[PDB]
């Protein structure tokens, strides 16, 4: 599972307007690189990667100029330092969570304007194309998506006049949504992601404070522990999974734009610095793949 050369991607984010920025930071060396530019800025998008790809999904571009809710999908190879347009989403959808089962990107929740999605839909990358699938039961912008055992779960999130505690799975074969037990606490904005047999939520905002605390939820017991708390309180943190360790990076503590990246050990269950994104930002999208050629 593990393999050399990987990097932590982190694109877009916001700080005073919404970004273009591709930068990824090499866990064997502390470095950070910067890379090709966002063909749009965008905040509030998700990340992932499929078949060593990365993609962007989602967003807003706050610019100067105006407020544009994103249904965009955009490639980035590292192979060729490039970015591609794919085919977008029936929706615009800002403060999107994102999984990936099998090979295929789930889009789930955001917001467009006044409207709060429950909707979710899936892209299949050889055909280039997304359909629909079955809504979520809960309206959920800044919703936290992650897949374990090839099951979808999207968890806390605003659905327009609550920040939410509660959480749902998505079951492919039944194309159904069921809630599962709820989290200890309310979160919009956390973190969320999956690490040995466990949902992750870091961080995030309960309509009062952003959160320092994390909670995972363990699919086979149906609850939530709290584990060690970050040392930074964050919301609109990216997050990531590597070599069986949780990175968060920047994020939004009602006074600063964090540059902060923090590294959780399970088996220490302890938080640690890491490095510091070459300047603060929230609301960026994150994940793993192999280093540029
Ligand atoms: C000071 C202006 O800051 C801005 C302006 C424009 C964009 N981003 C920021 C930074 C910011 C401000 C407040 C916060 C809040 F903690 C926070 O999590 N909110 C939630 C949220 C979730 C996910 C994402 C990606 C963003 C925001 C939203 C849904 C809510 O629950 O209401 C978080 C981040």
């Amino acid at each position: 599972a593990p393999k050399v050369g990987r990097l932590i991607y982190t694109a877009g984010g916001y700080f005073r307007q919404s970004l273009s920025y591709l930068e990824a930071y090499n866990p064997s060396d502390g470095t950070w690189l910067r890379l090709a530019d966002l063909q749009v800025p965008r905040s509030g998008l998700a990340g992932c990667v499929v078949g060593g790809l990365l993609y962007a999904v989602g967003g807003r571009n706050n610019s100067p100029d105006g407020n544009t809710d994103s249904s965009a999908l955009d490639c980035y190879n590292p192979m060729t330092n490039q970015w591609s347009p794919c085919a977008p989403m029936s929706v615009p959808r800002n403060r999107i969570g994102v999984g990936v089962i099998d090979g295929h990107i789930y889009a789930v929740g955001g917001s467009h304007g006044c409207i709060h999605h429950n909707s979710v839909e899936r892209y299949e990358p050889e055909r280039d194309e997304w359909h629909l699938v079955a809504p979520m039961l809960t309206r959920r912008i800044g919703v936290g998506v992650a897949v374990l055992n090839r099951l979808l779960y999207a968890v806390g999130g605003f659905d327009g006049t609550n920040r939410l505690n509660s959480a749902e799975c998505y079951y492919p074969e039944r194309n159904e949504w069921r809630m599962i037990t709820a989290m200890n606490t309310i979160r919009s904005g956390a973190g969320v992601c999956v690490l040995h047999n466990c949902i992750y939520a870091a961080g995030g905002y309960d309509g009062q404070d952003q959160l320092n605390s994390v909670e995972r939820y363990d699919v086979e017991t149906e609850t939530w522990t709290f584990v060690a708390p970050m040392k930074h309180r964050r919301s609109a943190l990216g997050i990531t999974v590597h070599q069986g360790r949780i990175y968060v990076l920047g994020g939004y503590d009602g006074h600063t734009f964090l540059d902060s990246v923090e590294c959780y050990d399970p088996d220490t269950d302890t938080w640690s610095e890491v490095t510091r994104m070459t300047s603060g930002r929230s609301g960026v999208g994150v994940a793993v793949t192999m280093e540029p050629c």
